[PDB]
């Protein structure tokens, strides 16, 4: 099965999915950066703005809603969401599973304004569920129907018109009709986190990042790629910008011939492109342009690590294995 997904600047791509008979429709992002699946709840109280613009669950409204009530609190690197747990059908792409899920009544203004999705569908590993909740793809594997046990990614580029698809996941395979090239793998350190290991970072002509090794999250729910502050500050000393509160800018002019930035996985060097990782707003050397890669310092056990998120997945078509625990990259196309 596949879900078409919307691609809003860049930075936050989402599909729908139905909770509840009648079905109750959500935009919700696919993240392989967490394991719970939430939305927003009618009982958030309405003095969270953030839930007096997106879309409300409403169990009194659903013939097959199961309660439950556990409390749960969901944490992401830009923001925290906190509720209880319920049940319910949920459709995703012409599949139907029984998902426990949390209702949210507490959601930030800041991020969740600047949201233009209602939730998030965890498609991390039931090792990192909060409440351990069992994951919406254990439970459709659980099913049988699959016909492999893996889910891809397809991160276009931005649009300025309603007719090129945002992306698209695809449920039990990948899309050829989205990557060029063969597959090549990457196996996970260890089952329980879409994490692998990273041979070097460099920048230029130079692997001056990442000697010795260290790890790499591939995290669909993050719109860019993160690395540790101290391995950014560095990496950013290098690509000449300069820090701001949430990101790095260069002087637009000089975006178009910022250096190629590369990545070794797996044995297989990652090219991006000065296009690939600026916002290339404008070429006006009195205005600032920002930078798709950002400082994020995760917590142990998962962190210290990188994080390839949106800004990585738009260039390579990603395919997470959950039988063979590896993850696959090819050119997107
Ligand atoms: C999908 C949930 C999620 N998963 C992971 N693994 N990491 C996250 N940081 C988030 C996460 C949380 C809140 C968010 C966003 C992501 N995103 C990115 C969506 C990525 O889609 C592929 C936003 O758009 C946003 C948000 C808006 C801002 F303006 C500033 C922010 F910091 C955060 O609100
Ligand atoms: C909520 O779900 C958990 C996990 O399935 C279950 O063990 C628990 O009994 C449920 N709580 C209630 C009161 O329904």
């Amino acid at each position: 099965s596949s879900v078409i997904l919307t691609n809003y600047m860049d930075t936050q791509y989402y599909g729908e999915i139905g909770i509840g008979t009648p079905p109750q429709t959500f935009k919700v992002v696919f993240d392989t950066g967490s394991s719970n699946v939430w939305v927003p709840s009618s009982k958030c109280s309405r003095l969270y703005t953030a839930c007096v613009y997106h879309k409300l669950f409403d169990a009194s409204d659903s013939s097959s809603y199961k309660h439950n009530g556990t409390e749960l609190t969901l944490r992401y690197s830009t923001g925290t969401v906190s509720g209880f747990l319920s049940q319910d059908i949920i459709t995703v792409g012409g599949i139907t599973v029984t998902q426990m899920f949390g209702e949210v009544t507490e959601m930030p203004a800041l991020p969740f304004m600047l949201a233009e999705f209602d939730g998030v569908v965890g498609m991390g590993f039931i090792e990192q569920a909060i409440g351990r909740v069992t994951p919406i793809f254990d439970n459709i594997i659980s099913q049988g129907v699959l016909k492999e046990d893996v889910f891809s990614f397809y991160y276009n580029r931005d649009s300025e018109n309603s007719q090129s698809l945002g992306g698209q996941i695809v449920l039990g395979g990948s899309d050829p009709q989205h990557y060029e090239g063969n597959f090549h793998y990457i196996n996970l350190i260890k089952t329980g986190v879409w994490q692998i290991q990273m041979k070097g970072v460099s920048v230029g002509s130079s692997t001056l990042l990442c000697e010795d090794g260290c790890l790499a999250l591939v995290d669909t729910g993050a719109s860019y790629i993160s690395g540790s502050t101290s391995s950014i500050e560095k990496l950013m000393e290098a690509l000449g910008a300069k820090k701001r509160l949430f990101d790095y800018v260069v002087k637009c002019n000089e975006g178009p011939t910022l250096p190629d930035i590369s990545f070794h996985l797996g044995g297989k060097e990652y090219t991006l492109t000065s296009a690939d990782y600026v916002f290339q707003e404008s070429y006006s050397s009195k205005k600032l342009c920002t930078l798709a890669i950002h400082a994020m310092d995760i917590p142990p056990p998962t962190g210290p690590t990188w994080a390839l998120g949106a800004t990585f997945i738009r260039k390579f078509y990603t395919e997470f294995d959950r039988r063979n625990n590896r993850i696959g990259f090819a050119l997107a196309r």
